[PDB]
């Protein structure tokens, strides 16, 4: 099945056409049918697989435009990394024209990131300990999430960043959709699909 | 997304329908993009999950009716039990009205079985032990076997049928695209995995 065979908007399939991209991944394949009809899915899958497309598509298909001036984000992914941060943030931009994503990480000071997020943004791709920061300053709201990602939250784990994933996770909305990606399925990650994922589906490209 | 969403011919959409079948169940959804492309699977379910169809469809799809009198199976499936194997065979039939399906199955006489598979199959849904009795009696010939689908891989492993599947699955040609279900994923499971599938993706709804 091609992009154009699953439930996905026009400006989201001409982005895709205009990077070449038409046929999923086996883990985008298999997820599609599952997130964009709003389940929860944990794909086990590293880098190489498609693993992004499998959750920013869900986020750009679910979120129609805003133009708000502050608006809080309706997508939170987390990253180990502002190398992947930054990687994720920008394939999210590209399949999602429609929406304004601000890319969280460490490594610099705190005035620029701060001042997009209170701009508004749709989408935000953070990396743990600095969204948190936001979020207990009061800058990032996640009061308004409808799409959680944990992307490589064994990474995440092997960090440290346990702590910070789950009071990020408890700020959002039990209401929301969560997507859950990992290589390894360590037993923090078994227990915070537990907790914060609505039986989900496990798809295992590894 | 809808059965009608998915690559699957007028008379399976017809024959869905005709029951009331018009949505994917979870193992569904994900399943058909990747079953329906010919790649191999290991679906991680029990009943009532709608895991039956995950493997008829692709059956019922891939196999184009044939009237060949005495031709032999293109689709073997195999069932820990009697009772599975009709049920099974129920199933794949009333999903794929243009196959002729046979049951195979112990604790009843050879004759009747035997002259079914000798006047022509599509597809054999069978118990291991009187398929490999068939087998190596030269009645099921399981060299055009195109779909091979285990069904309850580990009842197969608790039940002693180690062998017995295995000498099925190495009878049919290593061009087929094979389908594995399974609970639960023993190492005898994991291994026939790793040697008689290539590449497959699991989902797990457990
Ligand atoms: N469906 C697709 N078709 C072609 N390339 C893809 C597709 N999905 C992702 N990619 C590329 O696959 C690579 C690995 O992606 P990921 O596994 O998400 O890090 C990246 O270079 C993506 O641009
Ligand atoms: N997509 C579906 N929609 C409604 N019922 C289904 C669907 N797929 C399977 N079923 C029913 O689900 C039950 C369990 O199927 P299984 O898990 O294959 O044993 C059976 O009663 C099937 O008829």
């Amino acid at each position: 099945m091609e992009f154009k065979d699953f439930p996905l908007k026009p400006e989201i399939l001409e982005a895709l056409h205009g990077r070449g991209l038409t046929t999923p991944t086996p883990i985008q394949a298999a997820a599609l049918p599952l997130a964009l009809e709003g389940k929860d899915l944990i794909g086990q899958a590293r880098t190489g697989t498609g693993k992004t497309l499998a959750f920013a598509l869900p986020i750009a298909e679910r979120l129609a435009p805003s133009q708000e001036r502050g608006r809080k984000p309706r997508a939170l992914v987390l990253t180990p990394t502002r190398e992947l941060a930054l990687q994720v943030a920008s394939e999210l931009t590209a399949v999602a024209p429609h929406l304004k994503v601000v890319a969280v990480y460490g490594g610099t000071g705190y005035g620029k990131q701060k001042e997009a997020l209170l701009r508004g943004a749709d989408a935000v791709v953070a990396t743990p300990g600095r969204a948190l920061d936001y979020l207990r300053q009061g800058v990032l709201d996640l009061s308004r999430v409808e799409v959680a990602v944990l992307d490589e939250a064994d990474e995440m784990l092997s960090m440290g960043f346990e702590e910070e994933v789950e009071a990020l996770l408890s700020a959002t909305p039990p209401s929301r959709q969560t997507l859950l990606f990992s290589a390894t399925l360590p037993s923090w990650a078994k227990r915070l699909a537990e907790r914060y994922m609505k039986n989900p589906v496990l798809i295992n490209v590894i």
